[PDB]
Parts: structure tokens; sequence; C-alpha cells
């Protein structure tokens, strides 16, 4: 009743990022630090959650990563930074980690924000 509540969202998010979003999409999310930092950032996570989140994604990663060199094998996941952020935006990624921040928030509200 005076908690955060990080781990309910990284849980949470995992679920967004393994049922609603494709690994191999997420992974090119984690590959690249800018991209990563796009997301955090923009949807202003404290650097605790900030890394439990990719942490949680680089135990799904971990298991990849030993057998798969797709992280730098030629990089181009498109073309271009517009046929990425096009279908969806890092804005968008932001959005729905929030909505499921402010619902950890929505259980717990010792975190003031309504």
């Amino acid at each position: 009743g005076s908690d955060p509540e990080s781990s309910i969202f990284i849980e949470d998010a995992i679920k967004y990022f393994k049922e609603k979003v494709s690994t191999q999409n997420l992974l090119l999310l984690l590959t690249d630090n800018e991209a990563w930092n796009g997301f955090v950032a923009a949807a202003e996570l404290p650097r605790n959650e900030a890394d439990e989140l990719r942490k949680a994604l680089d135990n799904l990663a971990r298991q990849m990563i030993m057998k798969d060199k797709n992280w730098h094998d030629k990089g181009q996941q498109y073309r271009n930074w517009f046929l990425k952020e096009f279908p969806r935006l890092k804005s968008e990624l932001e959005d729905n980690i929030r909505r499921l921040r402010a619902l950890a928030d929505g259980v717990q509200k010792v975190h003031k924000g309504t």
C-alpha cells in the first residue's frame, strides 16, 4: 500500500510484447539503443522498470542469441526509418505501455497521478 507496482507492469507488458507484438519485431527494439530510449523516454519510465522490461525481454532473447546472429546480420528490418515507423510509431508502443503503467497505478494510486 506504498509501492510503485513496477513488477505487475513488467510481466503484463511482456504479455503485450509476446502475444500482441512479434518476437522478431521486439528484438529490433532491443538491438538498437536509440530505439529502446525512443520508447522509454517517451513513456517517461524510471530506470527500475525501464531496465526490468528489456531484461525480461532479454530472457526471451537469451535463448535466441545462442543460435541467432540476426541482431547484426544486415541490420535492415526495413530500408528506411519511414518504412519502420509508419504501420505503428514508437509513441504507440509508449501509449499502450503507459496504459499498462496507469492500470498498475489504477490498482495502487500511491504514485499520485489522478
